[PDB]
């Protein structure tokens, strides 16, 4: 029942990796509770990167996340946050293993295709910011076959 | 260019086919201009199937489309409507060709997995209804290689 | 909710196409009720092709079908018999369309990878011959999403 | 050459992973020597989890493998046992790396999709119990390209 | 056995469709006998399109295949010419059926990803033009399972 | 930018993995600047394996490199040398991880399917030997999304 935030960055969308990303999370057995294609404003990007406002690269991170539309999502499942980080792969694309998203598609650390919350409380902040209206709640009929009880 | 409305139906989401559907349209060269996971409310449904409100099965469609979340989408490109219909395949899953979304995943007419605007006219109507705020604009960097001139 | 008989011919096994074949029926929404790797013997083969005892090439069919192990299957679902033939493609690989099993892998009539019941009649009969013990029953948790009512 | 027993648990069948699982072993270069869909008997089950007779969770493992039909298999090759478990992934889905069967599909340790022999000795026992009548033998024509000499 | 000439156009290379193409012919069972990545010269281009020199769109063809590298190939197998054509799909993307290369990735008639000889005769000319040094010969170890005797 | 030499060995070609391989490097974002099907001559082969002269299996490797055609390539991008190797996987298939080329298809050390430059140094050497005419230059239109600046 845990939830994490997953976002396909501008390059992920430009490189036509949207469907592929979602397939990984779907096959794994997680539940999509949020999804949308959106372009970010300056104010939002900065707030999303708030915890870095005082960094050399801050201005860059904003310019980029706004240089194109992105796909925001909410994924729910046991250990979805850590599992999600595992599926995505190492932050530095050169260290990510084949089989992970960044491992199979990313090369440059600045065009690392996607983002995933780093922690549970981190996913909470991220989800509230990106999904003010809340989650889309539904139950999967395959659920008794993905979990015990 | 032209735009069409594609909607992954409740059974499409439950069967974890979201990613796959998107993949095909992405591979064809179309650009996504709208995307959202939605929980349809009775009244909204009735407007969507409004052109059929006179059929003896109207309420049936309403009961179903509201039985679970769906994924709304806007796809753009030349002939996007016709191709969209072609990619989806025939209405009757019994006549739908392998290679099409319905031919590969659907069996029952009442669980056809996906919806596609049947005409350009019904398209503009559908995307206006489902996406009030209009489309998310962007330019595929591979445009010069998908379209001539 | 009829059943049909699909058999991956010796060549299908040699070429490592067992998983692929099984995947297409699984994704279509069909239920496997019978599965087994077996190497057929002379007499049983003559009874399978029994309907062609009066053909010159009859001797060869039996010869071939026995040259290596095959995979016998029982698949269940609406129109599974007719849909199965669609999924398999034309008898002559030269006519089988891309997207169908023979369309994607088969080249020679003699090496056509698979066999499928050509009719509900042939079906209920082949199924009894190959699977004398009957089928293995179970129901898909996503059944209400693949079928109506 | 070496042999291992791989079994697709009831949750693996329900989730439509049969083809997927087989594809991976076929592509690796391994030979399939046994395959069948079985609905396990309680007494058969208790013998399968025999060495766990003492553990508290014994009845749980037994009630479960009986709850749905499974797919039993025999695969042959060099280090097929160790590669088999490597291909499968960490016992606890929380650790299983993307690229492995459990890594891409499993979430709950109780619904870990598949089983593989932990050793050569236990495989001998496993194949002898699940495939009393021995394996279906054949020689791959690509063998001389998978193995040297 | 019969041979044909397939060429991935500049847009195909740009859109990263090289491997996908080869996969389709490999999985069909055909044998690759020639493979080169080339940046075609103006004069060579005019030669390849000689049979069309007085045609109104001649300059377009020339300007086009010269705008970016291409992948030239030789494929061998029974009915490889007509089949290669069936794999590529309708010349007009708008008509190409899902499952074919153009059906899956093309949209604009002038950016249709691939070229395939349309006759055994034309194939010999094109093969003699693109690979004057002849094909790279070799037998496949799965040949006996692709063809009869 | 940096470039490396990848070679799909005879077994790799015989098992029909050419497309598959090219796909992994393509999806990663790397640029193919050289590609070809070649039946290597004894003398050339002997140069390629220079450093292993003093060794014993030397002659063995040579005999093998000439026993069947191969596919030579040049791939360009940041860290393409070590990444190419990370994609290929451990030399010993028993150690190669699922997700990597050898991890997914190799079994025997002698049929490791592929070869990749071990360093930028050897890479420069290998590239010169196999591609004396230089590379084929072009700029992916996706470049700005694969690299920041």
């Amino acid at each position: 029942m845990e939830q994490t935030f997953i976002m396909i960055k501008p390059d992920g969308v430009q490189r036509g990796l949207i469907g592929e990303v979602i397939c990984r999370f779907e096959k794994k057995g997680f539940t999509l509770k949020g999804l949308k294609l959106i372009s970010v404003e300056r104010s939002f990007a900065e707030k999303h990167y708030e915890d870095l406002s005082s960094k050399s690269f801050f201005s860059g991170l904003v310019d980029y996340i706004v240089s194109g539309p992105v796909v925001a999502m909410i994924w729910e499942g046991k250990n979805v946050v850590l599992t999600g980080r595992k599926i995505i792969g190492a932050t530095n694309p050169a260290a990510s293993e084949p089989g992970t998203i960044r491992g199979d598609f990313a090369i440059d650390i600045g065009r690392n295709v996607i983002h995933g919350s780093d922690s549970v409380e981190s996913a909470r902040k991220e989800i509230a910011l990106w999904f003010p209206d809340g989650p889309v709640n539904w139950q999967s009929s395959v659920h008794p076959w993905v979990y015990e009880t």
